[PDB]
């Protein structure tokens, strides 16, 4: 019960316009054969081209929407569309490209998938709303066989060259002409009524149809992400490390302690309302304040309405207007003015951030968190939190070479007294590095308007 059995049934109703007469009774085994491939009863780690929803979900970083449309099968030119927004035209003889034979079109397909996937995944998962021409066009740019390794490294092979008779991973595939052991999944097997557009458009206003292949390709992956990460959410699934996940997570813990510790020292709030992750611990355990926790899961769909988060069954609702509210990745429509806020900017370009549904994004760092579209209007009662470092810790090296530090934002006893000590200079530069890691990773920080670092200087006297 791990891999999809080739003897599992495939519903063929979706195929019967491109492929009139298709059997109603069809397995993957007979489908794969009809697509022109031979699985030669092989136990070499590639039991099926098609995969389970669960396997697709574990390999979300690999998803590429794929769609083909008749343009004017062997007779006529095909439009090949990918969720990268690329459209190629193959002949048998937003980016749109002119008609070319399969022998060159297939080279472009390897280049495009390699550049897209090399920093994301060991594989490709073609995500389909299958009507026939996509499945019957794969023989023109795919080869299958036993699992294999790169000729230049230890990564599993994803490409093949007919020039050299060799195999490559995504990193090493320059000049390769065939996709090797792709995976794929037909969204239409999941139990949907009506066409792609009419299902996509229930959930997403951001992707339009121009009746071109890359738009269906984009809409297909959008609808898949909706089904697997918005309506359904499995926070048990771990995902591999592929970048700065560990540094970014550590940065986030450091900045949070810094910012909340400072907020308490500056304005001496008697109560902090900690709204979000129900696992959460006091980020400033030594602080003087009444720490009151409030449970809420990541909203993956729409931002929480502050009205419904606080004052539903307001049967003596807690005084959320007293003290300060901490929303650490707890997304609401409009934050109260007495708030400290970390909010992920869905618009960021990174290897951890994949395009999502209805202007939102899928942030994959240890877990997958689909995140509602970033909206500036959420922050109207707040301001951007300016950078600063604060320490009450004694000046004392205990031991990373030095250039004497000058900064207006180094809030320490030493800088008050004129000259930053070596210890606080190291800590300052380390904290600035963490802070920049975090920001570039896409997190944005916002605070109550009365917040002023000038108030921190009187905590040394
Ligand atoms: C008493 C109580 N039950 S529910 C609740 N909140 C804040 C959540 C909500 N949805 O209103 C409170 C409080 N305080
Ligand atoms: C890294 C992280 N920790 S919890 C979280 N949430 C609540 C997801 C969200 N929907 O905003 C994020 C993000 N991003
Ligand atoms: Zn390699
Ligand atoms: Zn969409
Ligand atoms: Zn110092």
């Amino acid at each position: 019960p791990t891999h999809l059995s080739v003897d599992t049934k495939f519903k063929t109703e979706g195929l019967c316009v491109d492929i009139p007469g298709i059997p109603k009774d069809m397995t993957y085994r007979r489908l794969i054969s009809m697509m022109g491939f031979k699985m030669n009863y092989q136990v070499n780690g590639y039991p099926n081209m098609f995969i389970t929803r669960e396997e697709a979900i574990r390999h979300v970083r690999a998803w590429i929407g794929f769609d083909v449309e008749g343009c004017h099968g062997t007779n006529l030119p095909l439009q090949l569309g990918f969720s990268t927004g690329v459209n190629l035209v193959a002949v048998p003889t937003p980016l749109m490209y002119k008609g070319l034979p399969w022998n060159v079109v297939r080279i472009k397909i390897v280049q495009m998938l390699s550049d897209t996937l090399k920093n994301l995944s060991d594989r490709v998962v073609f995500v389909l709303w299958a009507h026939g021409f996509e499945l019957t066009s794969m023989k023109y740019f795919v080869k299958i066989g036993p699992e294999r390794t790169c000729c230049l490294c230890d990564r599993r092979a994803t490409c093949f060259s007919t020039a050299s008779d060799t195999y490559a991973c995504w990193h090493h595939s320059i000049g390769f002409d065939y996709v090797y052991n792709p995976f794929m999944i037909d969204v239409q097997q999941w139990g949907f009524t009506g066409n792609l557009q009419s299902n996509h458009d229930l959930y997403c206003q951001v992707h339009g149809n121009a009746h071109v292949a890359s738009c269906d390709a984009i809409m297909t992956r959008c609808l898949a992400v909706h089904e697997c990460f918005v309506k359904r959410v499995d926070w048990t699934i771990e995902y591999p490390i592929i970048g700065d996940e560990l540094k970014i997570n550590a940065a986030c813990r450091k900045v949070q302690h810094m910012v909340v510790k400072a907020a308490l020292l500056a304005d001496k709030f008697p109560v902090l309302h900690d709204i979000g992750n129900p696992k959460a611990i006091k980020c400033v355990p030594q602080a003087d304040v009444e720490w009151k926790f409030y449970d809420a899961q990541p909203c993956s769909d729409k931002a929480y309405k502050i009205e419904e988060l606080f004052y539903s069954y307001a049967t003596h609702s807690d005084k959320f207007t007293d003290g300060v509210c901490l929303f650490w990745n707890c997304n609401v429509d409009r934050y109260p003015a007495n708030s400290i806020v970390c909010r992920f900017d869905t618009r960021v370009l990174s290897n951890l951030n994949l395009p999502g549904c209805d202007g939102g994004s899928l942030y994959v760092n240890k877990h997958a968190f689909h995140t509602p579209a970033f909206d500036k209007s959420a922050f109207v009662n707040l301001k951007q939190l300016p950078f600063f470092y604060y320490s009450d810790s004694p000046c004392e090296s205990h031991g990373i070479d030095y250039v004497p530090l000058k900064s207006a934002t180094c809030i320490t006893r030493c800088n008050l007294g004129g000259a930053v000590c070596r210890h606080h200079a190291n800590e300052y530069r380390l904290y600035l590095d963490a802070y920049n890691m975090m920001i570039s990773a896409g997190f944005s920080l916002w605070v109550y308007k009365q917040f002023d670092t000038y108030n921190l200087w009187n905590t040394f006297t």
